[PDB]
């Protein structure tokens, strides 16, 4: 029935926001904005022309291209508040959204209390730390679409629409939008393998659990701890 899996809650929060937003604006008489909710995504991405850095930002969906060149692909956003390629690109020109990087940033900054697995972080540290700008999975690697491994990946060589096994908050099996395809392009090769390093952080982190507990995981901090059943008489 519930799967072993991320909610993506940050980035629902994320996209209901940019829609509140897009109807306030289209009340201040921004007609472009005046439209119905399904059109309507918060991507973190470039603008149009001169908008060159990546900023949260709530797009038109009728206004994005389907396919992106380099610097212009949208990202959306993992629940440990990771930018993570989502399909689609940034018309320069024609883009239809409205920057709103402050908002979109602090919901990130409070979905990730809420939803980022302290097993999970402690890896995407370690990663971060000595790969900068990379986040932990356990996916695959260049050229083979069989085999899986921890490694820090480049987070722009990642597919959000493909799921690949991340840490619960239990330090159990789960799994994340931000994937590999295990596909031989350039992008494929944007990783860096650390099994011992990332299962190392991965231990370190203190169970949110007593030792007389089973910890379950959750889609949201905290899991739940069961006391364990005892010797009973069955
Ligand atoms: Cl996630
Ligand atoms: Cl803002």
């Amino acid at each position: 029935s519930h799967s072993p899996a991320s909610g993506r809650y940050i980035q629902q929060m994320l996209d209901q926001r940019c829609q509140e937003i897009a109807a306030e604006l289209c009340q201040s008489g921004l007609r472009k904005m005046c439209v119905p909710s399904s059109r309507i995504v918060a991507r973190n991405a470039v603008g149009i022309t001169h908008q060159n850095t990546l900023q949260w930002r709530c797009f038109d969906t009728a206004s994005l291209l389907e396919s992106n060149q380099e610097n212009n692909g949208v990202n959306c956003v993992d629940d440990c508040g990771h930018t993570i390629p989502c399909p689609g690109g940034v018309h320069r020109q024609n883009s239809n959204h409205a920057t709103r990087h402050e908002i979109l940033s602090k919901l990130v900054e409070e979905g990730v209390q809420r939803f980022c697995s302290p097993y999970q972080a402690s890896a995407n540290k370690y990663c971060n730390d000595k790969f900068p700008g990379t986040i932990a999975r356990r996916s695959k690697g260049f050229g083979n679409n069989v085999e899986v491994a921890w490694r820090c990946y480049e987070k722009a060589s990642l597919l959000y629409s493909v799921y690949a096994e991340c840490a619960s908050n239990c330090g159990t099996t789960w799994y994340c939008p931000g994937g590999r395809r295990g596909t031989s392009t350039e992008l494929d090769k944007r990783h860096y393998t650390e099994e011992e390093g990332i299962r190392q952080a991965i231990g370190s982190v203190d169970s949110p659990c007593s030792e007389v507990e089973v910890c379950l995981p959750k889609d949201e901090n905290p899991p739940l701890c069961l006391d364990e059943s005892g010797q009973i008489s069955r």
